[PDB]
């Protein structure tokens, strides 16, 4: 049984599991250091300081962020050691140099020769350092060099003292859903940082740090032992997606939202719930996949799945769900309460100000997520 | 040229043109009243406090929020006609209490017997006054009863003086393309209320406020001469769903999202721009129609359409065009901006917490987003 609580708020809400949270992180944690590497946690997922706090061992340890708002929240809380992973727009220079002029060592990425000189030209005029990673292409799917492009050798020469290390995303891992695929695709993921780093070595230049991950690399990887770093953020939580590609199953999945059913259909067998696009997101990734969920699978407000049934549709502010024959209207009257289960955790997050939180110990707390760019 | 500052702020940002909405507001408030009838306008696409000043007469002027929080919001900055229009939850009904007392008309919306007696319910024990919508069913897509369902008069009876009138949105006309479909689909949206109506009045039920409304709809019924109020809200800025239907064209979207673009792919001829579904959503409704923009339709920073391009894929923070062979990556160097103009207007704007406003007269303004439930 849920506690009482979870019947107070007005729906709907986003609600996170702590016990579940805190398991999925002890687990990758102790996975990667076995094979004889150390995470940089992605803060993206969740954007909240108290994330930070469950995934990191001190304000020093390295982390992964998304955005400048993310990297400036995070330093005020004492956080120093932030890559800002998406590669980087020459405007937002000054505001990477007064985090590093602070004591915040904030890495930023590129795989520009237009970046990279953007780079060099502030640090002449300014007297700024930079730490400075090359994004490597390990997918086909995103930015990045291609581990034999010429190009990496001239980038990494400009950039000179600034230059860091490699990092790559195999985000195209998302395609997978069995466990040998998975294990190639983090060997893929590795093997392009490693031959980047083999000519960069050639070349005489010096990488200090590769940086590699996603959730279903950094869970199925089998040999981290030459890697620097392993990122990954959605495991924090995980969701349909990551079931539906194996890392996970239901008993994992450590988000969803609290929603009100506020009408019914008698003709079409349809609850209406308070849970439209506005608190699921229009995530539809799992249609892509073996087992499509709509907008989210339906659990009851104790957690546990309701074989069957999904937020088949959504509008802004409320969602449908076909009943099956095996259920009846009269079980879910309006005022009954359910859990939506998301496609991508990521992206229903992105739709709550503030998340509530079952603690461990089944009392309620509320963090507030950081938002905007 | 659009003026100097759209380079200032750091990107992604959600830019509005003041001068379009204000021509897309007055048009739809002298084709309303010229036809008989006059304007309750929905506040849930921008959900700014400055967006209720363009679309309100006054502060006493009828007006729909789709949340208890806008409906908050609006209350404290002295609007009072508002109705929440999405089927009631009974605990929210202290909320609702609440603003009455305050001197707020917050009129709720319900389909169903067991929301009708909780309001009886909760007036008999709190001494509450209520004024109530009864949802119409015109489009087969969401809530409502049907106008010849005999519980429509057991509804209506049950809620005695807490009885003011009929709502119907028929977001079903979104699946219109073509001029007489859109005026049959108004015609069918008024025609069930006056059905509804009709038969209240036969069995002795006074319906004091009949309620209509879609962007489509609004943009092409014929006859509101019998229908007390006519709603609609995306028009402010539209959007390319919109323009796809044919209610506006390229010139009249007045929304759209300030991108830089932060990468090159040689090999694939792709931009990369730091617009992802962070920024954009994931909404992909023009998917579905004849004309598909992926992820909105790319324009210069004077808002010229770039003949061709769209967001054609997204991750959380970036996106990628894929150039035609018409084009060269040349002219869009890394620090090039461009704006996207949104699928759903209402999908987009849910993404940012603050819009910037270039005004009609070149200045710079912002708007705080009122966000949460
Ligand atoms: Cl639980
Ligand atoms: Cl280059
Ligand atoms: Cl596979
Ligand atoms: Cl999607
Ligand atoms: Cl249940
Ligand atoms: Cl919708
Ligand atoms: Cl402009
Ligand atoms: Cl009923
Ligand atoms: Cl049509
Ligand atoms: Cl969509
Ligand atoms: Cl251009
Ligand atoms: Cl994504
Ligand atoms: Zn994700
Ligand atoms: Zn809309």
């Amino acid at each position: 049984s849920a506690p009482d609580w979870i019947a107070h708020p007005d729906t709907p809400y986003l609600l996170i599991d702590e016990a579940k949270l805190k398991s999925n992180i002890n687990y990758l944690k102790q996975r990667v250091e076995s094979l004889g590497s150390h995470l940089r946690p992605h803060l993206k997922t969740l954007r909240t300081l108290e994330a930070a706090g469950y995934l990191l061992d001190s304000k020093s340890a390295p982390a992964t962020v998304s955005t400048l708002a993310e990297a400036e929240a995070y330093a005020k809380a004492g956080y120093t050691d932030l890559l800002y992973a998406v590669g980087i727009a020459p405007a937002k220079l000054k505001r990477v140099a007064a985090l590093r002029q602070q004591g915040i060592n904030l890495h930023i990425l590129l795989d520009n020769i237009t970046q990279a000189q953007a780079v060099v030209d502030y640090a002449a005029e300014f007297g700024q350092d930079f730490s400075v990673f090359i994004e490597i292409d390990s997918d086909d799917h995103r930015g990045g060099i291609k581990p034999s492009d010429s190009k990496l050798l001239t980038i990494a020469k400009t950039l000179g003292e600034h230059f860091t290390g490699l990092m790559t995303h195999a985000g195209g891992s998302y395609a997978c859903n069995t466990e040998q695929g998975l294990k190639n695709f983090a060997k893929q993921e590795c093997d392009a940082v490693r031959i980047a780093r083999n000519n960069l070595e050639t070349a005489g230049i010096h990488c200090a740090i590769t940086s590699v991950g996603s959730t279903p690399t950094a869970h199925f990887g089998e040999d981290f032992s030459d890697i620097s770093e392993v990122r990954a953020g959605v495991y924090t939580t995980f969701d349909l997606v990551m079931k539906n590609i194996g890392v996970c199953d239901f008993s994992h999945i450590a988000m969803s939202v609290v929603t009100t059913v506020i009408g019914h259909n008698k003709e079409k067998n349809w609850l209406l719930t308070d849970s439209g696009w506005m608190a699921l997101s229009r995530d539809s990734g799992t249609a892509g996949q073996n087992r499509d969920f709509g907008y989210g699978q339906v659990c009851k407000i104790d957690g546990s799945v309701l074989d069957g049934l999904c937020v088949n549709s959504t509008s802004q502010e409320h969602g449908v769900i076909e009943l099956s024959d095996a259920y009846q209207l009269e079980d879910f009257p309006v005022g009954h309460q359910l859990r939506i289960m998301p496609n991508h955790a990521c992206a229903t997050a992105a739709m709550h100000p503030v998340y509530h939180v079952l603690m461990s110990d089944g009392s309620h707390n509320t963090w507030q997520r950081i938002t905007g760019w």
